[PDB]
Parts: structure tokens; sequence; C-alpha cells
């Protein structure tokens, strides 16, 4: 908040270093005549700088001055040169800024007295954050493309700028077009740009440059959702091949679009950027026809192998807790509230019949599983993001979290039968429902469960978690009333609050009204309980049907005009996992490769429409 | 009604007191040759009055009638002065009527018989009331004002007007166009009536003369909802710093819209008035960045704290009636419906063990809260509104009544244990239900809970209470049938209804059906019975589901398109709450103060777009 608070404080201490010297007034109005008696009569020095560090010229940029400054120049001619020596406007020259207010006769002036072009703004005010309003890059050719200023581009390269000079993220000025907010103006100054290469010794196009991510204009188009950027850029990776009518055949790049090894590519970019707006691009011509192919293809029949795998492996391990090792207790009951009948076998006694060793094949099967559930999914985590990166994709999957979590009470359950421990009911009840809700995940592969299941997620992170809130302080009251209500009474003759975490857990069943809840009729219950049990039901009831509410603004109009779209980018998002981790000779690449047609070492897309 | 209908009666018997005179008659139609032989025949007297008390003249400026009052001129030249001598149209003359029916050449006729513009009409026809749908003020200024007159205007401050003219409410004729119907027409004339100030030994400006209210035009337009009033008012309150391409930094003046002490301010005018349209201003431009700027910096910070000293307070609360003293019964049983087992000790028995001294602790601790909540909001009624002003503010928060009401219950709890009263219960049981629910309030400080925490209020007190109006009209008739039916029966085998009060609240449990409700199977039960609840429980699930349907009209078509504007102005509510009953060195003040900038002794807003 301080640097907001020091940078609002700035602009103020700006408007204030101004009006206490004359020097800097008549270069600031159009005031020239007082300026010609400051310079002649005491024959003062001139390099009096602002609160920025800045010279009066500056200020003639920021408010269209030309008239004052020619007598600057006349006297002191040293004046162009020298920029802000700030630190939040660092490096911005007076070119800057007559360039993004779009004044054109000072370049004639500047520019004949040998001016500077190749000037960088680094300063904190000009970078790529959400705390400044405009990202232009650091050179005067990128403000004038921002601004959409078709005479200072041209103006420039006469003057000796340069089109393949970068940011310090190293975004050139093809990249930074393609982050502005007026969409339409940037695709304009993208084919006036991109028409000076005009050099064949330099091997690089200015369109295949790569940022510090990577990334060319083509991806970075891809990762930001400026879908107009996109289909633009489409059109230089577009081959028609024919016209027969209504009919083309047009032949698509692929190259940048579809993966080629260690590189990063378009469908995993969109797929793991937190940008939502990415998504549209997931819809468009080479995009769609390439997802819906190797879905169609390779996707759909992997995943319902590996769902089919996942769900006989769920029904072995169900097995080996149903016939779990169980014996007569040994020591006699402590007290009437004791039902235990049973009690587990130890380990040198639960191997003892052929019965035991058909379990011990599945449990051995169990153990097998939940250890290859952790070779796939544990490392790659230490080469990736160790609780960040993976910690983001939580979002887009929780089954990560829950086929660890399954494997991993797996594995204590397998630690508490190797050495006796007491309470294997715990980690298996755990794992037998994260098992089971785990069928869930392959959902995705079918066009009837797709869509439903996302519904679920969207509605357990939000308008669920939202509702448990405020059921938990409804429950804690009068958990809390129904305890001090009956703790006078017999709980003989009504047990459902004879303790405290009793009386919780029966006043959560009646919130839900899965309980019956109290009542005897023989007896005299306190005159309270029929009062605060009263406007208990009542407030249950509406906040149960307040859920329901929620609920249906939660889908209807948040989220069920994107079923399909939330669906298909989930099969994106599978399909790029599915190949990663699924070896090279049982996938094919996706497309059609040249060197048997002439087009390269490149696969192609077909697209006959 | 009888004003309304004596209203009625005037405006009827205005109609027929013309019609039984000459002298009336030809200076209401355009009669003039029989006027002339009314006055020089018989010489009769002139100032015969109506109904209203009015001369004939004032009919004639209601219909457009310039020439036999002329004559009248010529013969009784007095005319001109003489009001309405009325009770319902007082002191109105005819230079107001003929200002809102926008004659011209009447002005040029009177004034050069020295007419009067100073006239105040202080009729109650024209006094801000919902029985009136014109409010256009007193002066003749203000009424062409209100129907946009431009020329009338001029011609009225050539004739020694006066603009700084207020109402008997204080209204200058500046807040009198913020309350027009008509918005842009008072814009224009906001500017030409503003113009005119022209006066340096006078100290006020026109734009800064309260109304008795003590409200300035500017604070009157955010009252009453006048949004585009207020952004033309706002620009008098800019300052434009500098302007950057696409990006300027605007500084706003924020000092009537911030607090400065014990004069009242914007943001809690628009919350503690009874008007809805003046919540569209907490969005606008000086406004909405300054409550986002102290609820992100200095709201929600204290709010989580005061949130966790709450919690923390109830759950102290808690444990002590979890823990509260109980010893088993003296006396035996009186009867087998006598389920009873324990009562509480007395104050001599209750604190004898180093247990009951850490709950002597948090119930000391307990006390201690209820009195402080009961240290700051009971005394904020004796010099507020005593059950008026707090009593209107109840719509806005329940809350208030809430916290007062579990305080309350917390002190009868100490009371009944200082006197060893028998009954703890029952003040404990609405305390900690009381004191839970509150919890529920500080859902406001978050995005996920603000908005649903709303839609329970909304929900309560209308359609929830709308249902139980029809619910206990149903209860009534069934549990009264139920109660009928088996009161010949053997209650040992069945007792839902065994006696009234039983049958009523059996019933109301099997209308939520959250009691699983009579069957016994071993016995013949009433006919009567099987047609009655089957009677019932279509009509109770026929009313449970219309319940369902209430919720969603009134969510997603009142409620949920003004989730975050309703959520947004409970931050506004609880932020200028917060900071009332908040001391002065915790809370920096918002924006930043002149004096070191040559600004002034002003607190300034700076916003960069
Ligand atoms: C997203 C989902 C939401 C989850 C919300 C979390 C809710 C779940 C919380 C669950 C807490 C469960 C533990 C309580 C019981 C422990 C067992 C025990 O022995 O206690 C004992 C008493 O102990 C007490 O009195 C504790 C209760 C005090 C108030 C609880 C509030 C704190 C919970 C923080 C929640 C704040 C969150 C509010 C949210 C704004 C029981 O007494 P006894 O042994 O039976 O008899 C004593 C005998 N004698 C008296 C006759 C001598
Ligand atoms: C979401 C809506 C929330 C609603 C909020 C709920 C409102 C809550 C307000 C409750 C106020 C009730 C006062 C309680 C104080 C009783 C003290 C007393 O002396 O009584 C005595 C008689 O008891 C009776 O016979 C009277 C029963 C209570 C009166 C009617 C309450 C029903 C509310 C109807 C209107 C409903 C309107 C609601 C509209 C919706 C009991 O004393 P005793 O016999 O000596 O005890 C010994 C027996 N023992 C040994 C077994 C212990
Ligand atoms: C916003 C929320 C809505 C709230 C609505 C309020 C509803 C809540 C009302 C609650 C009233 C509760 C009190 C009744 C029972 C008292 C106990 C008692 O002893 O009575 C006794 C009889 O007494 C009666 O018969 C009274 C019943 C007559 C009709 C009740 C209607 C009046 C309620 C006004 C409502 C109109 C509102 C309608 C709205 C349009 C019980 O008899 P017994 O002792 O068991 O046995 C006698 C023995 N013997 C016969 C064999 C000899
Ligand atoms: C929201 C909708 C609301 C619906 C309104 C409900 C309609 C209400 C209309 C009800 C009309 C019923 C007539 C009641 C009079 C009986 C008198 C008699 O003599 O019977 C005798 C035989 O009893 C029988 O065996 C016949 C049972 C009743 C007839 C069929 C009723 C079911 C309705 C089907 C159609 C449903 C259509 C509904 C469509 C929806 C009993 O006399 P007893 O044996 O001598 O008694 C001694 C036993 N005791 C000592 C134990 C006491
Ligand atoms: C997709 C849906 C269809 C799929 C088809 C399967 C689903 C449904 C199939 C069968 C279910 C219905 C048959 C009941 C089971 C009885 C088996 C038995 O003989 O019990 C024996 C022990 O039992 C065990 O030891 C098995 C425990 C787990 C082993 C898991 C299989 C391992 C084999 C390798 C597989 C590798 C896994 C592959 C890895 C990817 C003997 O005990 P008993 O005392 O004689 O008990 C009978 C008497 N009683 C009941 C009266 C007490
Ligand atoms: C949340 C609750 C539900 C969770 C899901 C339950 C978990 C279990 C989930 C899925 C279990 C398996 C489902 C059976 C196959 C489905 C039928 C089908 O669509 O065809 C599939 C065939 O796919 C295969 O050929 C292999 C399927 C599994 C082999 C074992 C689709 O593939 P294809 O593209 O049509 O291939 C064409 C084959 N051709 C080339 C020979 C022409
Ligand atoms: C936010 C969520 C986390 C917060 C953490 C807290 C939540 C959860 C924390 C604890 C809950 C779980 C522990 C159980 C309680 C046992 C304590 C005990 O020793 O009992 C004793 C008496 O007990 C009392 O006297 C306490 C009664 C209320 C005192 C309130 C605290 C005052 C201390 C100052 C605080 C100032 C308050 C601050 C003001 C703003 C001994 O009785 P006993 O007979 O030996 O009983 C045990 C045997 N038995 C059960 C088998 C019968
Ligand atoms: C209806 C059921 C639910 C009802 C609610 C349950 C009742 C309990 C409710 C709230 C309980 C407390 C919640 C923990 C804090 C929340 C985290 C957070 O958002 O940050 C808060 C931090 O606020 C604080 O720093 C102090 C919070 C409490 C301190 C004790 C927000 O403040 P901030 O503006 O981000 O401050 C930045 C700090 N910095 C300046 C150091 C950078
Ligand atoms: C003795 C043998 C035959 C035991 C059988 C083992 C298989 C049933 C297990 C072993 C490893 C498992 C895989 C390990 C990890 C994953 C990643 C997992 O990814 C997610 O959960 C994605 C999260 C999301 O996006 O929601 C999908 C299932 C899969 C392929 C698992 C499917 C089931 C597999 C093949
Ligand atoms: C032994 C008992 C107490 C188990 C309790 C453990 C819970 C924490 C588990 C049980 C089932 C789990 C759920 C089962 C299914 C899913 C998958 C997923 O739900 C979806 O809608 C899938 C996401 C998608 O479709 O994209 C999000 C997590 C969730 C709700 C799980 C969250 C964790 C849950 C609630
Ligand atoms: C509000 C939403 C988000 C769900 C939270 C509801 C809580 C009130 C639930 C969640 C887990 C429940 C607990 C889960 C396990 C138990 C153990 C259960 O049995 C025992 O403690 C041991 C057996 C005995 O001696 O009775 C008693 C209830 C209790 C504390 C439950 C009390 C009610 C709890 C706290
Ligand atoms: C021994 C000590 C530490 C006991 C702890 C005392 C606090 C837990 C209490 C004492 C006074 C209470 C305050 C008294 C009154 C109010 C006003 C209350 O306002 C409303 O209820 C607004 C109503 C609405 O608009 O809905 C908000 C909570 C607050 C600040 C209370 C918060 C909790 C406080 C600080
Ligand atoms: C022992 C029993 C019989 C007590 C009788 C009634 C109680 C259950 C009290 C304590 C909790 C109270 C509720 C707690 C919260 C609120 C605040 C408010 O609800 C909201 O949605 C909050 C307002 C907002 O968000 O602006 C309206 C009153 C209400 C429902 C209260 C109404 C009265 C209640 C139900
Ligand atoms: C219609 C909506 C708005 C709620 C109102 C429903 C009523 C039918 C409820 C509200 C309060 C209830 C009463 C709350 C307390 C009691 C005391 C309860 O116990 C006793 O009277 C003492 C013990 C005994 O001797 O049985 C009997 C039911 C009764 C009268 C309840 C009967 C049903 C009532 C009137
Ligand atoms: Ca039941």
């Amino acid at each position: 908040e301080s640097w907001a608070q020091s940078r609002d404080e700035q602009n103020l201490l700006q408007q204030k270093r101004i009006w206490e010297s004359p020097l800097l007034l008549a270069a600031k109005d159009n005031d020239v005549q007082a300026l010609n008696k400051l310079l002649k009569y005491e024959d003062c020095k001139v390099h009096q700088r602002g609160a920025m560090g800045e010279t009066a010229l500056h200020i003639a940029a920021l408010y269209d001055n030309l008239e004052a400054a020619m007598v600057l120049m006349e006297a002191a001619p040293e004046l162009v040169f020298e920029p802000m020596t700030s630190e939040l406007y660092e490096g911005q020259t007076a070119l800057h800024i007559a360039v993004v207010n779009q004044n054109m006769n000072l370049v004639r002036a500047l520019l004949a007295r040998r001016a500077s072009v190749s000037a960088r703004a680094t300063g904190t005010a000009f970078r790529r954050s959400p705390c400044n309003l405009i990202y232009f890059g650091e050179h005067p050719l990128s403000f004038a493309a921002c601004v959409n200023s078709e005479e200072i581009v041209r103006l420039l390269i006469e003057h000796g700028a340069d089109i393949r000079a970068q940011d310090s993220l190293g975004n050139t000025v093809l990249h930074i077009l393609i982050l502005q907010p007026n969409k339409t103006f940037a695709c304009q100054m993208y084919n006036l740009l991109l028409s000076y290469d005009r050099h064949g010794d330099h091997l690089q196009p200015l369109d295949l440059v790569p940022n510090h991510q990577g990334l060319t204009p083509f991806k970075l188009a891809g990762v930001e959702g400026n879908t107009v950027m996109f289909q633009h850029l489409m059109q230089k990776r577009k081959h028609t091949q024919w016209t027969y009518g209504p009919l083309t055949s047009t032949l698509y790049d692929l190259t940048e679009i579809d993966s080629s090894g260690d590189e990063q590519s378009l469908l995993e970019l969109i797929i793991t950027t937190k940008k939502r707006e990415a998504r549209q691009i997931l819809d468009q011509t080479p995009v769609k026809e390439l997802v819906s192919l190797k879905w169609k293809r390779y996707g759909r029949p992997y995943f319902c192998m590996l769902g089919a795998i996942y769900l006989l492996y769920i029904i072995c391990f169900t097995m080996c807790c149903i016939y779990r090792p169980l014996k007569p207790r040994t020591n006699n009951r402590t007290s009437p509230r004791d039902n235990t009948l049973l009690q587990q076998k130890l380990l040198q006694e639960a191997y003892m019949t052929p019965k035991d060793d058909i379990r011990l094949v599945g449990e051995l099967v169990t153990v097998i599983g939940a250890i290859i559930i952790l070779l796939v999914e544990v490392p790659d985590i230490f080469r990736m993001g160790v609780t960040r990166f993976f910690g983001q994709t939580i979002l887009g999957g929780p089954f990560h979290v829950l086929i660890i979590t399954y494997a991993f009470m797996v594995l204590v359950t397998m630690v508490m039968r190797l050495i006796s421990a007491s309470g294997e009911v715990v980690p298996m009840s755990f794992a037998l429902v994260l098992g089971w809700c785990n069928v869930m995940y392959f959902a995705r592969g079918f066009q009837m469960l797709g869509p439903f299941t996302i519904m679920i997620q969207k509605m357990i992170f939000g308008d669920l978690m939202r509702f448990c809130w405020l059921m938990a302080v409804v429950i804690l009251g009068f958990a809390s009333a129904f305890y001090i209500i009956f703790q006078t009474e017999d709980p003989e003759e009504l047990g459902h609050f004879y303790d405290y975490p009793m009386a919780l857990f029966s006043t959560f069943e009646l919130f839900l009204t899965i309980i019956d809840g109290p009542a005897n009729y023989n007896v005299d219950l306190p005159f309270m309980y029929s009062i605060t049990y009263a406007a208990f039901a009542i407030i249950a009831t509406l906040l149960m049907l307040n859920l329901l509410i929620a609920m249906m603004g939660d889908t209807h109009w948040r989220v069920a005009h994107e079923r399909d779209e939330l669906w298909r980018a989930q099969i994106v998002a599978t399909t790029v996992m599915l190949e990663r981790k699924l070896p090279r000779c049982l996938w094919p690449r996706s497309g059609i490769c040249g060197r048997e047609y002439g087009l390269g070492d490149r696969w192609f897309l077909r697209v006959e429409d």
C-alpha cells in the first residue's frame, strides 16, 4: 500500500517542484518573453532538475510546448540527450513523451540537432505489472506502435531505429502489440512493423523471435486469449490446396500448435496458463480440429482402457477390505456401551489358510498399484513445481490430490498390517471413499457425464463451502443449546445430546433432516426444547432452501453456458496429459508429415470446409 | 383522506364560484366588450374574490388572458399586487401562474406598472410532500427554473430578483433543481443560475449555501440519488494533473465526500437515508475508489480482528454453559413422566473447587463482554433516536438487535446466578443461539460470504414470513383435527397428539416432514386419521414446494442482480460505523492532505485511469 502511497505522493510532489522557480516556469507555459530575460541578465545555469530529476524540456513535452525550448537550444544545445535520472520513470527521455502524446514537429527539431532514438525507459511505471495501467515497452518505436501512430513509426526507421530491439522481458515490438487492449489497431501495426525485415544476412524473422519465456508472438497470442491476433497470425500458417465451388481444402502448418518434444506447445500452454480468455482459442480452426482428432482416435480409447483398469483395481482393493482378517475378541467387554465383537488378527495369524493367499494376491496388487500411482505423480513435482506449480494445477484437478491421498492411505494400511498396528479401518475407510470417488475422474471421457461432473466441483468449492460456514455457525449455536437443555435429563429416554460431541453430530444430522430427531411422548421434555427445535427447524429449512437457490444461480447463470467449453477444455487437458505420460510408439503424431510431399519436415493438418 | 377530499372539493367549488358573476366572467374568456359595459354604467367595485380569495386576474393567468385585464388596469391600476388570501395556494400571485404557464407579454405590462417579483407562495400545494405532484419552491425565480424557462430567468434578474433566496425549508433555487424529475434540463438551469454570483463583498458561494438539514446542493444530489447532477457537480471538485497519452491523473477534492468531524458526510448520508437510488452514487468515480481504499487498508483488517475476538468470546461463553454447575436432584420424581436427573447448584455450592474458578474467569469475561456490548450500543440511542432513528436502522441491521438481545440474556443469567433463581437454561439457550448466529454478521467482511448472507435476511423478512402465516393456518386446522381424532384413543400406543400443545408441535414437525409421524401397525388407527393425514401431506408438500418457488423469484429476479451492490453498500455501512466507533490515532484519514503541496488544508484522492 505504501508504494502506491509513495507513487501518489510523487505525482503531487512533482506539481509543487514547478512553482518555486522561473526557469522551469517559462518552459511549462507559452511565456517565451520572460525566458529571454531569464538568460541574458544574470547568466544562470539551466540544468535545474525537477522531482523526477528531469529538465524543463520533459514538462514541455508533457504539455505540448515547442516555442520557448528553441531558445533553450540556441543557448544550451546539449539539452536533448539528458534522460530522467529518477527511479519511477527511469531513462525516459523527451522523445518518449512526445511520442505517446503524438507530437510530430518536435522530432524535426531534435533530430536536426542529432537526437537519440535508442533510449530505454526501464522505469517501473512502464513495466508489465497490474499497478501500471499501460504496458508499452521500453523503446520509442514501442510507444508509437501502441498509441497507434503510423507516422512516428516511419519517422524513426528513417532516423536509425531498430525493430528487433527487446525489453528487459525480451518482448520485441511485435510481442507488445499482442498485449494491447485495443485489438484491431494492433493488427494494422503488426502488418506495418513486420514489413521492415529486408535483410538476408540476418537469419531470424521478426515474428519468430522469442521473449524470455520462449514464446513467439503467435504463441503469445495463444496464452493471452487474443483471438483476433490469433486468426490473423494463422494466415501465415495456412495453405489453400484447391477450391471446388463451395468447397476448399486448407492445409494448416500445425508446427507451433502441436507438441515437438521438450519445447512447450500451444495446447499445453492454454491449459497450464492462469488466464481464462485463452480457452476461446481452443475452438479455433486449426485447434478445434486437432483436439477432436487426437481425442476421437487416441485419447478416448486410451482413457477408457485406463478407466477399465482403474475400475478393476478398485474392485480388487474393495474385496481385500471386505475380507480383511478378523477374529473374535480376546478380552471381555468393559462396559454395556462396548459394542465390539471382533478384532483384527496379527500378522502371524492373518496368513494361515488358502483363503488368505487369494487375499494376499489382491493385497499385493493393491500395494503395487499404489506405488505405481506414487511413481508417476510424485516424481513429477521435483523437476516441476514442488508445491507451487503443482499447487496451481489443483484448481484444474483435485483428482491429482485424491489419487495420491488414496495411494498414501493404501501404504499406511500396508505399514499397519506389517507392524500389527490397531486401527486399520481408519486408513482403509479413507481409501475406500477416495478410491471409489476417483472413478468420477473418468466421467470426463463421456459425452453424458463430462459436463455434469464439472458442475460438482464448482459447487463444492463455491456454494457448498459457502453454505458450510453459515451451517457450522447455526449448528454450533443450536447444538450448545440442545446440549444444555437436555443436560439435566435422563439420556436413557432421549440420548441425542448425551455428551457434547454427540450433540454436535446430532444437530448436524437434524440440520440436514437425515435423522428424525428427539421425541419420546411417554415423558415430559423440557419446554425450551420445543421452542429451540421449532426455531432450529425453521432456520434449517430456510437455509437448506437457500442453498438450493445459490446452486441455481451458480449453474444456469455462470456454468451452464460454458458446459461444453469447460468440458472440451477437460478433453484437451486430458489429451495433453495422456500423451506426455505415455510412450512414443503407442502415440502416432497428429497430422500428416511432409518429406513425401515436398512440404518439409513439418506435420500438416488438412481441413476441408 | 378528508384533506384530499377537502382538496377535491375546493377545485370543484372553484369552478362554481366563477359562474354567478359577470365581473369575473369577462376576465375568464376573451369577452372584452361586456366588461366595458360592466364598468361605466353602474360603477361597481372590482375587488370581488373567488374561492381561493383571488381576484379575476389569477383566472386570466391560469387560462392565458391578456386583453380584458388592460382595461382592469386603466380603471383599477392597483390590481397587480394582491395575492391569494386562501390557505391551499397561499401567497401565490398572478406572476407565479404566468411563469409556470410561461407567459411572457404579461411580465412587460405588469412590471411597467411596478409589479412584484419577491413574492412567496407558502401555500400547502407548493410544499415538499407526496400529496403534491410538483415541488417548485416559493419564489417566481424558482418556478421558472423548474419549468425550464431561460427567458423568464433573465427577465427577473433585470427586474430586481434574488438568486440567494430560500424556501421555508431553506432550499435555494440550486437545491430545487436537484429535486426535479427532469434531470438533464436541471443541469442547464444549474449552469445558467450559478453564473450570476458577481459579488465579492458577500462571502458565500451559491453552491455552498446549505438548506436547513445542513446539506449543500452537492450533498443533496447524493442523498436523492440524482446521479447525473452528481457527476456534473464533480467537475468543480476535480483537477487534472497530467495527461500521458491514454492515461490521465485526476485529483479529487474529497472534502464534502469524506468525513470531517461532527459534520455529517456523503458516505454516511447515503447509508442512513431512506432512499434507495442513492446507492448508485456509491459506485461513482470519487466514491467507489474512496470506499475500496479504506476497506482494503483499514476496514477489512479491523473487521477481521473484531470477528476473531468475537469468536473467541463466544467460544469462551459456550464453555461456561457446557460446564454450568449441576448436581443430582434432591427430591424424588413426582411421576413416571418426570425425566429430570439433575438440578443446578446454589451460589454457595457452585464455587468450591479449582475447576469452578477456571469457569469463574470465563463467566466474568462473558459478563464483562456483555456490559461493553451494552456500553457501545445503548448510549448511542439517547443522543440518537431513542426507538425511532435507531428503529429505522433495523432494516439495515438486525445484528444491532441480536447483539443487544445476546447481552441482555447474558446479564439475566448473571442475575439468576446471583440470586439462585431456577431456570438458567432459559436465558442461556437464547444466548447460545443469539451469540453464535451473530457470527454471521462477520460474513460481510468476505468476498464469498457477503452476498450470500444478505439473501438470508431478505427471505426471512419476505418469503419465509410470508410462508409462515399460511403455514400457521394449515398447522392450526390439522393439529386440531389430529387432536380430536386421537382424543378417544390410547396415547401409549400413539402419543403424537396426546394433548393440544403437543398436537400443535407434532403437526408443525409433520408439516416440515422432520418427524416420521404416526404409525403403529399393531393397532387400528381411526379411519379419519388416514384421510386427514393424506390430505395434510399433499397440502404440506404443495406448500413446501411453493416456498421453494417464491425464494427463486425473490433472488434471481429481485436480489441476484444486486448482490454486489447490496454487499458493497454493506462494506460502506460497516466502514463508516467502524470509524465512528474507533479512535482517531488508529485510523489514518483517507486521501493525501495538502499544505505540503500548495493545495490547502484539504485531503485529496488521486485516480489514474
Ligand atoms: C468449513 C467447515 C466449518 C467447520 C467449523 C468448525 C466447527 C467444528 C468444531 C468442532 C469442535 C469439537 C470439539 C468439542 C468437543 C471435544 C470433546 C470434549 O471432551 O469436550 C468436552 C467439553 O469441551 C468443550 O466444551 C468444547 C466446546 C466449546 C465450544 C466449541 C467451539 C470451538 C470450535 C471452533 C469452531 C469455530 C468455527 C466457527 C466458524 C465461523 C465435552 O464435555 P463432556 O466430556 O461431554 O462432559 C463434561 C462433564 N461435566 C461438565 C459434567 C463435568
Ligand atoms: C425463525 C423464528 C424464530 C422464533 C423465535 C421463538 C420465540 C421464543 C420466545 C419464547 C418466549 C417464552 C417464554 C419462556 C419463559 C418461560 C418461563 C416460565 O415460567 O414458564 C413456565 C410455564 O411454561 C409455559 O407453559 C409457557 C410456555 C412458553 C410461552 C409460549 C412460548 C411459545 C411461543 C409462541 C409464539 C411463537 C412466535 C414465533 C414466530 C415465528 C415454565 O416454568 P415451570 O413449569 O415451573 O418449569 C418446571 C418444569 N421443569 C422442571 C420440567 C423444567
Ligand atoms: C408469524 C407466525 C404465525 C403465528 C400464528 C400463531 C399460532 C400459535 C398459537 C399458539 C396457541 C397455544 C396455546 C394453546 C394451548 C394452551 C395450553 C392449554 O392448556 O390449552 C388447553 C385447551 O386450550 C385450548 O383449547 C386453546 C386452543 C384453542 C384454539 C387456538 C387458536 C388461538 C391461537 C391464535 C392463533 C391465530 C393466528 C392465525 C394466523 C392467521 C389444552 O387442553 P388440555 O389441557 O390438553 O386437555 C383438557 C382436558 N379435557 C378437555 C379432557 C377436559
Ligand atoms: C389435497 C386433496 C384433498 C383430498 C380430500 C380428501 C377427501 C375426504 C372425503 C372422505 C369421504 C369418506 C367418507 C367418510 C365417512 C365414513 C362413515 C362410515 O360409516 O364409514 C365406516 C366404514 O369406513 C370405511 O371403510 C370407508 C372409508 C372411507 C371411504 C373412502 C375414503 C377414501 C377417499 C378415496 C378417494 C380420494 C380422493 C381424493 C383426491 C385427491 C366407518 O364406520 P365404523 O366402522 O362403524 O367406525 C367404528 C370404528 N372405530 C370405533 C374405530 C371408530
Ligand atoms: C467389472 C465388474 C465385473 C468384474 C468381475 C469381478 C467382480 C465380482 C467378482 C467376484 C465377487 C463375488 C464373488 C464372492 C467372492 C468369493 C471369493 C472366494 O473364493 O473367497 C475365498 C477368499 O476370498 C478372497 O481371498 C478374495 C479377497 C480379495 C482377492 C481379490 C482377487 C485376487 C485374485 C487375482 C485378481 C487380480 C486383480 C486384477 C488387477 C488389475 C474363500 O473364502 P470363503 O470362506 O470360502 O468364502 C465363501 C463362503 N462365504 C461367503 C459363505 C463365507
Ligand atoms: C478459535 C478456535 C481455537 C481456540 C482455542 C480454545 C477452543 C478449544 C479449547 C479447549 C476445549 C477442549 C478442552 C476441554 C476443556 C477442559 C478444561 C478444564 O480443565 O476443565 C476444568 C474446568 O473447566 C472449566 O472451568 C472451563 C469452563 C469455561 C472457562 C473458559 C476459559 C477461561 C480461561 C481464560 C480464557 C479467557 C478467554 C479470552 C477472552 C477473549 C477441570 O474440570 P474437569 O473435571 O477436570 O474436566 C475434565 C474431566 N472430564 C471431561 C473427563 C470430566
Ligand atoms: C497390479 C497393477 C495392474 C495395478 C493397477 C495399477 C493401475 C490401476 C494404476 C497404476 C498407476 C495409475 C495411474 C497413476 C496416475 C494417474 C494420473 C491421474 O491424473 C489425475 O488424477 C488428473 C487430475 C485432474 O486433472 O483432475 C489419472 C489416472 C492415472 C493415469 C492413474 C490411473 C491408474 C493407474 C494406471
Ligand atoms: C472416510 C470419509 C470421512 C471420507 C471423507 C473424505 C473427504 C475429504 C472426501 C470424500 C469424497 C471426496 C470428494 C470426491 C470427489 C471429488 C472430485 C472433485 O469433484 C468434481 O466435481 C470433480 C472435478 C471436475 O469434474 O473437474 C473435487 C473433489 C471431490 C469433491 C472430493 C473432495 C474430498 C472428499 C469430499
Ligand atoms: C458444518 C459442516 C462443514 C460439517 C461439520 C459438522 C460437524 C458438527 C461434524 C463434522 C465431524 C463430526 C465429528 C466426527 C466424529 C465424531 C466422533 C463420534 O464418536 C466419538 O467421539 C467416539 C465414540 C463415543 O464414545 O461416542 C462423536 C461425534 C464426532 C465428534 C463428530 C461430531 C460432529 C462433527 C464435528
Ligand atoms: C473481556 C473482554 C475481552 C470481552 C470481549 C468483548 C468483545 C468480544 C465485545 C465487547 C463489545 C463488543 C462490540 C459491541 C457492539 C458492536 C456493534 C456491532 O454492530 C452491529 O451489530 C451492526 C448491526 C448491523 O448493521 O447489522 C458490531 C460488533 C460490535 C463492535 C461488538 C464486537 C464485540 C465486542 C468488541
Ligand atoms: C432459542 C430460540 C427460540 C431463539 C429464537 C430465535 C433465534 C433462533 C434467533 C437467534 C439467531 C437469530 C438470527 C441470526 C441472524 C440473523 C440476521 C439477519 O439475517 C441475515 O441474513 C443478516 C442480515 C444481512 O446479512 O444484512 C436477520 C435476523 C437473523 C436471521 C436472526 C433472527 C433471530 C434468530 C433466528
Ligand atoms: C408457524 C411458524 C411461524 C412457527 C410456529 C409453530 C407453532 C405451532 C409452535 C411455535 C412454538 C411452539 C411451542 C413451543 C413450546 C412448547 C412447550 C412444549 O412443552 C411444554 O409445554 C411443557 C412440557 C410438557 O408438559 O409436555 C409443548 C409444545 C409447545 C407448546 C410448542 C407448541 C408448538 C408451537 C406453538
Ligand atoms: Ca424416521
